[PDB]
């Protein structure tokens, strides 16, 4: 299956605050970038859309290997998700997940590649620049986010 590499990174300028992200899809050569800037929302909330949107971006069964620094996303992938998903996405106390609308999204989209995490660069470099940018200068509203 093709081979690609995913770069990504998350900003906010509070928590919560204005924020972004920033990812970049890489496939031998080519390279897609991806950013955007939201009014309110937590560096957690844009550290898990880099991943989504660049994953969502594949249009085929891919070998992804998958760059952040995000220590939130880290924890979900190798710790929560598996849990949350055996009790049809609810906590330890049968309560909603926090961020459930991303997580949902992540593992859709961990489903459709088979996917190499490295909790890790020049490359990671832009991405950080793109988030911040885009926090800088939001321009659409994180409806997802559950203020406070």
């Amino acid at each position: 299956l093709k081979q690609v590499e995913i770069f990504t990174d998350g900003s906010c300028l509070g928590n919560p605050g204005p924020g972004g992200y920033g990812a970049i899809l890489r496939y031998r050569g080519r390279e897609k970038t991806f950013s955007a800037g939201y009014t309110r929302t937590t560096n957690n909330r844009m550290a898990l859309m880099a991943a989504i949107v660049a994953l969502e971006a594949l249009k085929e069964h891919c070998e992804v290997i998958l760059s952040t620094d995000s220590q939130y996303v880290r924890q979900g992938i190798t710790q929560w998700i598996h849990n949350w998903k055996a009790r049809g996405w609810k906590t330890a106390d049968k309560k909603p997940v926090k961020n459930v609308d991303l997580w949902q999204r992540l593992d859709a989209a961990l489903g459709q590649h088979q996917i190499k995490w490295e909790w890790v660069h020049p490359e990671n470099e832009r991405c950080d620049e793109l988030a911040r940018a885009a926090a800088m200068n939001p321009t659409l509203e994180d409806t997802g986010y559950q203020v406070e």
